[PDB]
């Protein structure tokens, strides 16, 4: 668990967390107008359509109620592309719009370092730290320590059983030998004490760095909800906005075009073709003339 | 009045329409293919811009259920794309190929050869014409011959007239204006007798022209009244394949949208990043170690 938020100098990712939020906004914000480029083609993809074969039925052999119908097809295209701009610019009004001010109230860069927020939550931190961080080096100090003065009582302890193995005029030696075994003692007795006394002391202090720690948090908590909350509601406004369906145009398209399209009859079709081009049309049948004479 | 069917060769008025409709086929082909084009291009970017960002926002800072609601946008415009497929789908593989095996049912063409049908047509209306046609020939000459006796005619009196005044002379010189104008008075009974010969008979086989066209007529009419039936149908497929509004599957994809986005929980995910990179996360705190060898 080095990788804990107790860990000194962890609250970092938390601290992250800030500049990040920013980040997201920016990144919410590049996805909608991305969203509306789609929505602007589509629909100018249509009118495109619309204009095109609006133009060639009628300039065309096409004719009577037929020719009304596949008309109408093109109205759809239209109204369906009037429709999809309704979206791309909402995307972009409204949704795009809130975010960019959402994220200027919440965040401010500052000239010297980044966001004023991210600041005094990274000196909050530092604040509520700053006193477990000095005690828990001494901490460390003293193990340091301690385990050195350890490792010292073994340096000696076994050597002098080392040198009194060789047992050959060392009457000053084996004297040495009982005087550093000895005094090492005495160092791992009071290291053991100076040690111990910090651990003790340090277990006094961690309920105030506990409280602290947790009370510089929880007012971080507060400023990422107040995002998570407004992002919610921008997807909201987003799924509106995206959303044809439930529309009364949109439906209102489909049936506009299906009874356009049923209108459509043959018969007086072929009719006005008869009366127009045929038959039906008037006829000066051959007649007796006189002379004009002029 | 010269602009009338049944005057001259104007049987061509529908003899045109009857080709018409093959180009008119393949129009419809064509606006069918280009929009239903249109949709694929749509449902590209869609699917594209929800691979992207599901992307982008899979390895971004966000998490919890606000990154999986933000999500579930990409997942509607996925869910939207398969939709505009299966307009172009529809397009292409029936209403595109309707028109594709119907013009092949009704348009053989007679080894070039004209269509089978436009070369049926036009000797269906040369041969009930043709017998009338020499009939129109006979006429138009029949009184040309009429109206020059008859100006040949008053030519000749006014000048046994203009002469009558005019003496002397002679007499010879008045006998044979009086011959010339004895003859023409002859060549317009003549004259007169055939023109309202050819035109009796003209008029006897008038019915029979009347009816021997229109039979032509409605053998034109049965074929173009077969695809202006045709017409009227495809447009009621292409309607339905291009209407959404009324798909059980699009209205739910954004039921399906917001019951997504409203799950999101900021509580919830806040606790979650608080137990997993938070205060909550489990720490090792100082404890007394002791001496030990590698
Ligand atoms: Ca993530």
């Amino acid at each position: 668990t080095t990788d804990s938020f107790w860990e000194v100098g962890n609250y970092k990712r938390t601290v992250k967390r800030i500049d990040d939020g920013h980040r997201l906004c920016n990144d919410l914000m590049n996805c909608v107008q991305e969203r509306a480029k789609i929505e602007k083609a589509y629909g100018q993809q249509l009118t495109d359509w619309a204009k095109r074969w609006r133009q060639l039925i009628e300039k065309g052999p096409q004719y009577g109620s037929l020719e009304r119908a596949w008309g109408a097809i093109m109205t759809e295209a239209d109204k369906v592309s009037e429709l999809h701009q309704e979206v791309k610019n909402n995307l972009l009004n409204e949704d795009l719009e809130k975010v960019k001010n959402w994220q200027k109230d919440a965040y401010h860069k500052q000239i010297m370092g980044g966001f004023k927020e991210t600041k005094e939550a990274e000196d909050g931190f530092r604040k509520a730290q700053k006193p477990w961080a000095k005690k828990m080096k001494e901490l460390e100090a003293a193990k340091k320590a301690y385990h050195l003065a350890c490792k010292e009582e073994k340096l000696a302890m076994t050597r002098e059983m080392n040198s009194k193995t060789e047992q050959s005029v060392t009457p000053e030696q084996q004297k040495k030998l009982q005087d550093k075994v000895d005094k090492c003692k005495q160092d791992v007795q009071k290291t053991q004490e100076k040690y111990e006394k910090v651990l003790e002391d340090v277990g006094k202090t961690t309920p105030q760095y506990m409280e602290n720690m947790e009370q510089v948090f929880e007012q971080c908590q507060q400023f990422e909800e107040k995002r998570l909350v407004f992002l919610k509601e921008v997807l909201l406004d987003i799924k509106r906005h995206l959303n044809l369906a439930e529309n009364s145009s949109y439906i209102h398209v489909y049936r506009e075009l299906e009874q356009a399209i049923r209108g459509a009859d043959a018969q007086e079709d072929l009719r006005w073709f008869r009366s127009t081009s045929g038959p039906g049309m008037p006829m000066n049948w051959p007649q007796f003339e006189e002379w004009n004479p002029d």
